[PDB]
DNA sequence: AGGTAAAACGT
DNA sequence: AACGGTATTACCT
């Protein structure tokens, strides 16, 4: 449990023991709602490929960003949140000092070599974010409330969990372009799980 | 009024 | 290649 910011902590290798099962469940989720690279409102295809599980999934469309109960690619509900995901999330939230967190949304990100996520805030209720890294390492940027607030850069390795909330809830953060490499469990990619409470 | 796109090129 | 401009507006509710 390392002090990233007010309300924020990195729990290194927290999910290491759970990771094989987590990855099996990512595969099961994506067999129903496939990974897709979404298109921004501005018309650019994101380098990260995404899917979701739980009641609500994050998606883009022409008018903005949206949490939706329906996957617009399949026209069916997102797959149910795996119990492995929910149990890990709750354990990590508890360890980070957010014992009452009840997520209803899990965004699954797959990073191939070169994929990034430019600095952004998680907007759209005042609950924490629990963010689980799997596979290849990546450099995570964590800033402040303003885009030009100085950035901490942290290598996130397989099994690391970052939790933010309270004063750091809306802080800008991001992922630098993924370096190529090998990981025994994911082979050639990084996955992240982002748990939120997106609904009432 | 106030929130949201940019979760996306030049130096 | 780290930093910051752009939304310094347009278009919604
Ligand atoms: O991949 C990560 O560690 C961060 C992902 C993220 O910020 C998001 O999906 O909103
Ligand atoms: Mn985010």
């Amino acid at each position: 449990q390392e002090p990233l910011a007010a309300g924020a902590v990195i729990l290194r290798r927290f999910a290491f023991n759970a990771a094989e099962q987590l990855i099996r469940d990512i595969n099961d989720v994506a067999s129903q709602s496939p990974f897709r690279q979404m298109v921004t409102p501005g018309g650019y295809t994101m380098s990260v490929a995404m899917t979701n599980c739980g009641h609500l999934g994050w998606t883009t469309h022409r008018q903005g960003y949206l949490y939706s109960p329906i996957d617009p690619q399949t026209n069916k509900p997102w797959p149910a949140m795996p119990q492995s995901f929910h149990n890990l999330c709750q354990r990590a939230a508890t360890a980070a000092g957010y014992p009452d967190f009840q997520p209803d949304a899990c965004l699954i990100n797959r990073y191939a070599p070169g994929a990034k996520l430019c600095l952004h805030q998680d907007k759209i209720l005042r609950a924490p974010i629990v963010s689980v890294s799997l596979g290849l390492p990546a450099i995570f940027q964590f800033g402040g409330l303003k885009r030009n607030d100085p950035l901490k850069r942290l290598l996130l390795e397989h099994g690391d969990v970052v939790v933010w909330g309270g004063e750091s809830r809306l802080f800008y953060h991001g992922i630098q372009p993924l370096k190529a490499g090998f990981h025994p469990l994911t082979i050639d990619c990084r996955y992240n799980l982002t748990f939120r409470q997106a609904g009432k």
